[PDB]
Formats: C-alpha cells, structure tokens, sequence
C-alpha cells in the first residue's frame, strides 16, 4: 500500500521531468506533464500521513498506475524524433497523446471519487479541447 503509493508518485514525477525535456510537440508534452503532476498531488498528500486503503481504492490506484505506465511508454517512444514524425503523419487529429489522455481522464475520475469519499480529499472535461489547441500550436511551430 505505502510502496504502491510511492511507485505511482515516482512514475508521475519521472513522466513530468521527461515531458519537460521533450524537444518536439512541446505544448502537448508540457500539458501531459502538468496534468500528471496535478493528479499525483492528492496522492502525495495521502502519502504524507503514512490510513489503510480499501480494496476498491487499491484497485483504482492500480488502474491509475497502469495508465501512468502507458503514458511513460509513450513519452519514451516519442523521445525518438522519427517515432513522432511517423505517428503524426498517420494520425487524423494530430493529437500526440490522445489514447493515454482518455485513459488517464477515465481512471482518474474513479480514483478521485474514492479519495473524496474514503480518504476525505477536498476532472478532464476541458482536456479534449486543450488537446486540439495544443496540437494546433505544435503543428504551427513545426510548419514555420
Ligand atoms: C515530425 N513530424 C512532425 C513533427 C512535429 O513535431 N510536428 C508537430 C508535426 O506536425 N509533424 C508532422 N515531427 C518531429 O520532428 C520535428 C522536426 O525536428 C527537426
């Protein structure tokens, strides 16, 4: 439980750091890192106590860990310029992290509801809109 929480928080931090160093598609990569850092903030607060998670909370945390591992795999893949160029030429909307953003948003909704109801923690609605704007800003930076 404590080890699981530390692993997820470390994943989020490595994803943010890797997104910050990305040389291409900076708006989309920076948005992914910023969103991940914001999602792990209440998990950092829960970790700062040292309570026991229910099995429903453990299930939701493990699903969130799986979405973060997928995001880390995508950032690692896109650290190679050729993989970015290949993916974007094949993509329809030019949104680099479309699939993993959907998974992060869906798994986060279940997890935050359990943190609020079970651990008394005090949403990805604008995300698809922000994704299209960041993708356009990135496409424009590339087209100069
Ligand atoms: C390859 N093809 C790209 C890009 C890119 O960043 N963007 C935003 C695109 O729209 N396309 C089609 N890359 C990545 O490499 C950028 C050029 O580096 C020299």
């Amino acid at each position: 439980p404590g080890e699981n929480l530390k692993h997820i928080i470390t994943l989020g931090q490595v994803i943010h750091k890797r997104c910050e160093e990305m040389k291409y598609c900076k708006k989309q990569c920076r948005r992914l890192g910023h969103r991940v850092l914001g999602l792990i903030k209440p998990l950092e607060m829960l970790q700062d106590q040292g309570s026991v998670p229910s099995e429903k909370l453990t299930t939701a945390m493990n699903r969130f860990k799986a979405a973060l591992e997928e995001a880390n795999g995508e950032i690692e893949k896109f650290s190679n310029r050729s993989n970015i160029c290949r993916f974007l030429t094949a993509s329809q909307d030019k949104i680099l992290f479309k699939d993993v953003n959907r998974k992060l948003s869906d798994v986060w909704k279940e997890l935050s509801l359990l943190l609020q109801v079970e651990q008394r923690m005090p949403q990805g609605a604008s995300w698809a809109q922000e994704d299209q704007q960041d993708a356009d800003e990135d496409r424009r930076a590339f087209q100069m």
